[PDB]
DNA sequence: TAGG
């Protein structure tokens, strides 16, 4: 476990909080906020990564994270 | 709710 798939949210959830919510989680690896522009679907959610695997470990526990304003089903993502 |  290292990344995480946060479901639906804000068209462009401020990666800055996502950096905190998860940064505070530990060492975030990298963040990403989808958007119905490549396939035209609902997507538009979030994906966070942790250099490590612990914040992630917990994350799935809190799958439904509350990033500042946006909150979503954070199922250990995958690409 | 699965980017990209």
């Amino acid at each position: 476990v290292k990344k995480i798939f946060v479901g639906g949210l804000s068209p462009d959830t401020p990666e800055e909080k996502i950096r905190e919510y998860f940064g505070g989680f530990g060492e975030v690896e990298s963040i990403e906020l989808p958007m119905d522009n490549k396939t035209n679907k609902r997507r538009g959610f979030c994906f966070i990564t942790f250099k490590e695997e612990e914040p992630v470990k917990k994350i799935m526990e809190k799958k439904y994270h509350n990033v500042g304003l946006s909150k979503c089903e954070i199922k250990v993502a995958m690409s």
